[PDB]
């Protein structure tokens, strides 16, 4: 029930496989693509060395055959990128955005709670 990432910026993470719908909305992951280019000047930059995995996470959850929830990033990671990448958006008059809101995630990654916590 698994689908291969057809998302080529999110190719060498831990993961191989996803299920659409995302954790932002996208039944497809060529909106999800679309909508990560926004990104990618930012990854180029280089404020965290996690976004690319964080990003990916949440447009592309993994997927395993054993679970039937996608696997998105624990709110720990979410808040290490957005405290290093944030300050640089607002530079430019941007905001980190609510459908990245930290505490929209778990915490840690739990017998309550599955995520990927990152590289
Ligand atoms: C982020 O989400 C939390 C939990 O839903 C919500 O209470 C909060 O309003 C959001 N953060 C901010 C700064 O509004
Ligand atoms: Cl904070």
């Amino acid at each position: 029930r698994c689908d291969p990432i057809r998302i080529s910026m999110c190719q060498n993470l831990g993961y191989n496989v996803t299920k659409m719908p995302n954790l932002v909305g996208h039944e497809l992951q060529t909106d999800a693509e679309l909508q990560l280019t926004t990104f990618t000047p930012l990854i180029q930059y280089g404020c965290s060395s996690q976004l690319q995995f964080f990003l990916c996470s949440v447009y592309v959850p993994m997927c395993t055959e054993k679970i039937n929830i996608p696997i998105g990033p624990c709110g720990g990671m979410c808040l290490s990128v957005k405290r290093r990448c944030e300050p640089v958006l607002k530079e430019f008059g941007f905001a980190w955005p609510e459908s990245l809101n930290c505490s929209k995630f778990p915490p840690q990654n739990d017998h309550n709670h599955m995520c990927m916590e990152g590289p």
